[PDB]
């Protein structure tokens, strides 16, 4: 059994994003989210799955989907940002799975990533714990 | 735009089941959930597009997929439990845009919906606003 | 280190009842609140203290405090109802180490507890790990 | 009947507080504490009452409670840090009822405070709406 906990930083007092949506990807026996302590945290069975949390900060129109997972035994992790209206966490963390560039982001199986927005915002994912069966990752808003 | 506020009474002191996903179909411009006041609020563009939530009681290994929404501009709901490990609230949102037996029970526009998972325990839900913009729902657990 | 988790269990539609307020008591080193996992956990440095929680139905004009701790090494439970708008939870709380007849309830040691308000309402706290570091109780309303 | 609504931003990575704690003080018919799409909010009957959050950060060992109210029907805030075992929200939010250092606080009326623990970290209040029923305050973390 795989967790991976997330704690979320807003670096800055302008926007607020909040959370709006958690999927969980079918492979791998599914997986589940849960709060514990003030982390998001997305439980696994095992290697070969991922789950996906969306934010948006509907102050300045912005918007990102996270996603988290562990793939042949290494964590990876991405974030996509510049989301179109039909670009919920249901839709991209599928993605992960049958599109070439999604599939590579995973296959990449990074400790750290980031992307900035149009906007000029940029978003990070950090792994703090990187290996074994408790993960722990910072997502930083900036 | 569409709201959906749902109350949860977990009813049995049977187990106990926990909120583990959250999703948001693509059509109509997308939606959020938002947690509000104890409640779980849905919001939608425009009529066509549904979210679903995911519950799992691990003690007693149960669980189901609650799914509400508006077709038509009129409100709908199910309920699916007996789920395989497979069957993530990912999976199930998106079935009611293609599987037959899910298109059919989105199309029926349900105020009320109930059913047994196979140890005999109820899961319901029941629209208590039917009409207008912003809609209400208790979600019963038996 | 005590933890006391707590699952709530609204067994009618009858009302809704929303969390409002979570205190922790002074002694044996304060202690603290975490929602893990869909439960409402307080976590107590050792025994001698407490904390409690106050819940809601502005539908129906009901409220209630549930004060959960340890005394002596063993578990005691409290619900206090009929609530006058002075009496929040920090109010209540404190009333177990000083006031005679809630000094007495602590004292009492209970695994279950239960209490009905002047509207026909009735509450229940019922340990189901009643020894121990990690203590089980269900919170029940009626 | 007044609202404060609290936007709460976590700045830096480094060690992590977590929301353990929300008190309400008996006055003007008290209040009560909701979550509200991501952000806290405070209701309280009139003025002349208030509420008080409560931090934590274990793997640093700091804390902090913040407390916002209104007095003399003007918003008032204060945090208060370097925390002693006993010093929870409960015994904090009390202590601007009869405590002089805590009243005087109370009487300035302030639209912003900050202040630093021994290690130098800074906390924030920074109220964004300052005038009528509906006020709005961002609480940054340093």
């Amino acid at each position: 059994t795989y967790t991976i906990s997330i704690r979320v930083y807003q670096t800055t007092p302008k926007g607020f994003f909040r959370p709006v949506e958690r999927t969980n990807w079918k492979y791998a026996n599914g997986g589940t989210w849960d709060e514990v302590r003030g982390e998001y945290v997305l439980t696994m069975g095992g290697s070969g799955t991922s789950g996906s949390l969306r934010f948006v900060s509907s102050d300045t129109d912005e918007s990102f989907v996270a996603t988290f997972g562990v793939h042949n035994y290494k964590r990876w992790c991405d974030i996509v940002t510049n989301l179109t209206n039909e670009q919920t966490a249901l839709v991209i963390n599928q993605e992960y799975y049958g599109v070439p560039i999604r599939d590579q982001a995973r296959e990449n199986q990074l400790t750290s990533y980031n992307v900035a927005n149009a906007k000029g915002r940029r978003f990070a994912i950090e792994y703090t714990v990187t290996e074994g069966d408790n993960l722990k990752a910072n997502l930083i808003i900036g």
